[PDB]
């Protein structure tokens, strides 16, 4: 149904996050042991290592154009690095518990982070100030993401909700700044992940109910489209295939599953005998995927 063409594998202690560089053949991998690796997956070479956290590092992301990346740790810190000069530029402090995700905005000079402290924070990485604290979730915020073209954020929480936030107010300035638009109800256990489709008005969410839910939205409403059923343990992560009508999910059941976007039927399951999956991502341009698991990271194509 589909074959996995493995292009590169790192054997390491448990990996939590991975981020593709947009133009270079690199991935960052953030590890349970607190260290960040920079790999060239075409040569199979470890280019650098970054040690600026204590404990697991779950958040990791490249800036789209700048020589920067950002990391978020269980030590509550959001660190901003320069990978050309190879130094930690500064720490963004404010979160009071584990940082789960951290990403750069594609246009504004912003960093997005979310935390077990029940908040989503938006930082300005030029002023190094926190410019917005999004409150409302009643449990850990496990994931947050910027919309690729609209002034929206989607977030997922162990409070069993997926929230869509309107941050048009924060944008106009350059808490009216952020207002919750949708509190999406559907999961009957905690939600671990949420993702926007790159070009369509779709949302994926996945959680401890073992479900991947597909949502559609307009400017004025949202609705649950369908559910992907089959995982037999917590789903850690999910995403849209950018250029095919497919959904991908990764689970503590030690499988990566591909689903039909239009039918939500199973297309292909990939299994590892001993490794739980903690994260999957897709390259912003190429049909290239990466997955973090108990024994390292793998980069692969799907055919």
């Amino acid at each position: 149904s589909m074959e996995m063409l493995t292009k590169f594998e790192s054997r390491s202690s448990r990996a939590k996050g991975v981020a593709f560089h947009p133009t270079q053949p690199w991935i960052l991998t953030s590890l349970h042991n607190g260290r960040i690796q920079l790999w060239d997956y075409r040569m199979g070479t470890l280019l650098d290592r970054f040690d600026g956290h204590d404990g697991p590092v779950r958040g990791i992301a490249f800036h789209p154009t700048q020589p920067l990346f950002v990391s978020g740790g269980d030590d509550y810190k959001v660190n901003v690095w320069n990978y050309k000069s190879r130094k930690l530029l500064f720490s963004l402090c404010g979160h009071m518990d584990y940082v789960r995700v951290c990403t750069f905005h594609h246009e504004y000079p912003w960093i997005l982070s979310c935390s077990d402290d029940q908040t989503i924070r938006i930082w300005n990485w030029q002023s190094r100030n926190c410019i917005a604290i999004l409150t409302g979730h009643s449990h850990y915020v496990m994931c947050a993401a910027f919309h690729p073209s609209e002034d929206l954020i989607v977030s997922a929480s162990l409070d069993q909700t997926v929230r869509v936030w309107d941050i048009s107010g924060l944008r106009m300035k350059n808490s009216t700044d952020a207002i919750v638009k949708f509190v999406l109800e559907g999961h009957d256990r905690g939600v671990n992940w949420c993702a926007f489709h790159p070009t369509l008005p779709l949302i994926l969410s996945a959680g401890d109910d073992r479900l991947v839910k597909l949502w559609r939205m307009t400017a004025s409403k949202a609705w649950e489209v369908d559910t992907c059923r089959g995982h037999f343990n917590n789903v850690s992560c999910c995403l849209f295939h950018p250029h095919q009508e497919l959904i991908l999910s990764a689970s503590e059941d030690k499988t990566i599953r591909v689903w039909d976007l239009n039918r939500r039927t199973a297309v292909q399951t990939f299994r590892r005998d001993n490794d739980r999956f903690w994260f999957i991502t897709v390259h912003p341009k190429l049909n290239l995927f990466a997955a973090a698991h108990d024994s390292g990271v793998m980069v692969f194509k799907l055919e």
